[PDB]
């Protein structure tokens, strides 16, 4: 297992990615960016492998708006964990400018 991680992807796509040991069918995740629920939608992505314990957000970018903290809810059924990552500030900054060079080079390359 390990606990909400963010990597920024080849094109400069935001993941973010925790491992629950196993998922039933029945596990869930809320989505959550600055205490607001997400959604799969024109920014956000989400991916549950129930097999791998693999749940994972994914962002094409980082606006000056995605600075916050995301977290995921993982309920199965009573189970309850919350992995958060905070990328605000310095942290949010050098994660955007990897997002954004990586986002740049891609279409230069």
């Amino acid at each position: 297992k390990s606990e909400l991680a963010v990597e920024i992807l080849e094109k400069g796509q935001v993941r973010f990615w925790m491992q629950a040991e196993k998922l039933s069918g029945n596990a869930k995740v809320n989505y959550i960016f600055n205490e607001k629920e997400i959604f799969e939608g024109p920014k956000y992505k989400m991916h549950i492998d129930r097999n791998t314990g693999i749940i994972e957000m994914f962002m094409e970018k980082l606006q000056d708006e995605d600075e916050g903290t995301y977290t995921f809810q993982l309920q199965d059924g009573k189970a309850t964990n919350h992995s958060t990552v905070v990328l605000v500030g310095d942290v949010f900054k050098k994660l955007q400018k990897e997002a954004e060079f990586q986002r740049q080079e891609w279409i230069r390359k």
